[PDB]
């Protein structure tokens, strides 16, 4: 019973956090095997944030100009390496605490949890959406560089946040920013974001799983049209599959839920709620409602 | 910035996760030093339970515990209200430092949601006022914990029960929250009323992000109405009318007439003071 935004269990995740420190600049960073990855921005000055030279920048920095603690340990850096926007630290010791673990890159519209840190210590964890147009809405304050977003015995990690534009945008761990971003102090246009159509639909799903069945009352091609209104994405064939087993598990076929949908957008919620929620959620990926209305573990 | 409903991190409580097994009943409990706490119901069968009988016919190799692939020896078995206390030969070595705790209605927890002692994901929960909690629990997330963090998890909930709707349980101590007992029967829940000082500490929340919109000056007659707890909570809102510059309450003209606050269409009242002042200026663990 119940349904909750829930992030993934964050241990492993924090047995690989460090702190990075270069100049005066500090920021989190990931320790895997005897890699540390962090921002690149690390290396920065106040000056520099406006225009950096990486490169050049990168140039003027040595090994042990590169403090790395785990703890009250201080690990020993032996390289440094530039991948993309990602710093890479070698360091003498493999991180004993390594899970196993996989570098992903998602896709917009999916879900993971961001283990928020500063300082190179958790301060807690919530799930995040990548929004279509590659940004974030999260809670990131000035220090919370280098934390970063995963799914998981096994922890995938998606997300590095890198900067704060209200919404926030960063890298996955090969250092390749979501969206047009680049990583300087600048502004910088995010697109048109728009609403994650597949995953309302999943959490109107999980809404009939849990009783809110009062909003149910289409074709694929003729909800676009209201979706393309509404700014939703458009909905293909490939969201359809991804809902089939929550329209087994339901049985409420997905073109139904779709003019469902329709109907909500056309004519708003009445002031009643969904979910006790007062407008549609959709960072709760299909998958997400399954694991969650099935509980399961990891 | 941005405000999101942030779950403390959950290593540590992961790491005290067991399944527990007596009969054919599986839940979960909680191993810190040489002990397993979990909700007593463990001991009931399918077919108003007579809980010191059951007992009585239950002896110290009926209770399995397991931890990881490890199985931990049982040695002694106590019932404290409503938690079995299971003496175990092994102290768990992943035993954080640690208190028990009886939290107030209204104060906020983590919930580490977990099925046959195994993590399945971290949210957070406010006491609501009429001692339910509105959480995420299927039938094997008894025994699952509430905690809040402060290198000291303070455990305060332990999951005993899903109501027709909501969630109720303990202390770690035994002792239901509400007036709750551990009894597959109907079960009222008094009327829940609104945490006027967790709406006022959102709206703070909403000040310091920048949604401005809703700042338009006894007169707790409003809120009576609206069925919102009566508003000592000025002195726990101080710091936050320091940090802004507002207590605010004139939330009446939001009552009263009803766009969105922190991207939400409606007034929240699960985060505390304490938690907008935490997460807006990035108190770790
Ligand atoms: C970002 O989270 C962050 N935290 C701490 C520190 Br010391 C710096 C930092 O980044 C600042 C930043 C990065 C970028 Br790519 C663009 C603008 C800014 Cl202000
Ligand atoms: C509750 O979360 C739970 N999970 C798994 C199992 Br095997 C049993 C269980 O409790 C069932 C329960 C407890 C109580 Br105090 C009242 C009614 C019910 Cl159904």
């Amino acid at each position: 019973s119940g349904f909750r935004k829930m992030a993934f269990p964050s241990g492993k995740v924090e047995g690989c956090m460090v702190q990075v420190t270069c100049g005066t600049t500090t920021l989190n960073g990931l320790w895997l095997d005897d890699v540390v990855y962090c921002p690149r921005h690390v290396i920065c000055t106040s000056e520099d944030m406006l225009n950096p030279n990486y490169e050049d920048l990168l140039i003027r920095k040595s090994n042990h100009n590169f403090l790395v603690q785990a703890g009250n340990v201080q690990l020993r850096v032996i390289g440094h390496s530039m991948q993309n926007c990602v710093l890479k630290l070698k360091v003498d010791t493999a991180n004993p605490k390594t899970p196993k673990y996989k570098f992903v890159r998602i896709q917009p519209g999916q879900t993971f949890s961001v283990l928020a840190c500063y300082n190179g210590s958790p301060s807690g964890v919530y799930q995040c959406a990548m929004r279509p147009n590659f940004t974030i809405k999260g809670s990131f304050l000035n220090g919370s560089c280098g934390s970063v977003g995963f799914n998981i015995d096994c922890v995938s990690f998606c997300y590095m946040h890198h900067m704060e534009l209200g919404v926030h945008a960063g890298t996955d761990l090969e250092g390749n920013f979501y969206g047009p971003f680049v990583d300087r102090q600048t502004a910088q246009a995010a697109g048109t974001d728009t609403t994650i159509t597949v995953n309302v639909l999943a959490w109107l799903y999980a809404a009939v799983i849990n009783g809110d069945r009062w909003f149910l009352n289409t074709t694929l091609n003729d909800f676009n049209l209201v979706a393309m209104k509404y700014n939703y994405e458009p909905l293909t064939q490939d969201h359809v599959d991804i809902l089939g087993p929550l329209s087994a598990q339901t049985g409420i076929a997905v073109l139904d839920m779709c003019a469902s949908l329709k109907e909500l957008l056309q004519n708003g919620m009445n002031g009643r709620t969904i979910l006790g929620s007062a407008l549609l959620e959709d960072e709760f990926t299909p998958f997400d409602v399954v694991r969650q209305c099935s509980g399961v573990t990891f």
